[PDB]
């Protein structure tokens, strides 16, 4: 597991759980493939997107809906979603944590990044 | 102003100065159709981005070129840029201030909407 | 001013008008002493808190009653209040904005320091 | 484990290691009574602090020594410390993280409360 996504609410001090996301991989083309997907879990964690072998260096996004996050809660919200884009580098192992925090009008988004 | 973009640096303690932001709104075709551009000042504010008779309703993505403003300082930071996404003016005008507080490997943002 | 406050509420995208704030300076028994207080206006800031000849060097605390807001809008938050603890003026005079960005299970808060 | 502490650093994309932390409880005196501490280990965090049978309702204060945590690092902070103080309430079982994400001149906490 070389990508986790850990998703927060700040509102109610919970795990965000059932928050879809969506991964992408920029391509040659400079347009945004498809590369993983997932709902968040009960402990707002979504595991498993993606192996070491598959997680090559390239440029990521990771989408997350916080909008029908907050529709479901009847909450209405600011952001059409939270996006997250970076560039993977190989240099020792790395595993990569990127969690948000959200908020109705408010999010944050932090990487943890360690290497086993 | 119909949109003000607010940038602050948690490193330094300071406003972030010369980071260059770009709006787009999304067009009929779904694309991302340029909208307006600039570059932060010293209070870490950018003004004079639209008009409240250019600024219709749609959806607009706000780009803010963090990776650049790290570079220049030294720093080799986690995110390509950070954007923000939202639906504008569709209960009628609104005024919004975007706001963002940049770290190497983290960033906030946050929407303050007024009714002028 | 030397110290201004400004406080924003994650959750209707708003400045957080009529906030208690306290401010107390440490001091030479180690006690924390009265130093000035006062209430978030419709910006949601609180100026004129102090005056550059009063704003000696020393250990601040401002504490900014969260709670009282909360319970207020119909919430039960998780904090009682959210305090900020700073050495001030150590250098000479600087000018301090203290920023609160609140939640109701998080809050975060930034300082940005100008040399006037 | 009712109460866990995790510290994270934005500008390193790390836990933050060997930050010491300082818990009190409110007393009928109206004073603060060490309650646990500890430092944080290799994934930030801090378990074992206490247990449900100690851990009746209250008022809780932890303290997180942030201001030795950067100067270890060579870099000048802000804050003396964060300080992070709530009401512990019995309603069903309840766990408590709380969680920390530091910068030089800001940080954000936020509480997790969960039920098992």
């Amino acid at each position: 597991c070389p990508l986790m996504v850990k998703v927060l609410d700040a509102v109610r001090g919970s795990p965000a759980i059932n928050v879809a996301v969506h991964v992408f991989r920029k391509a040659a083309d400079d347009t945004w493939e498809p590369f993983a997907s997932g709902k968040t879990s009960e402990p707002g964690e979504l595991h498993g997107l993606t192996t070491e072998e598959e997680f090559v260096e390239g440029i990521y996004k990771v989408e997350i809906d916080t909008k029908s996050y907050w529709k479901a809660l009847g909450i209405s919200p600011f952001h059409e979603h939270a996006e997250v884009v970076f560039t993977a580098n190989d240099s020792g192992p790395r595993r990569y944590t990127i969690a948000a925090l959200l908020s109705p009008y408010s999010y944050s988004t932090t990487a943890v990044v360690t290497n086993p």
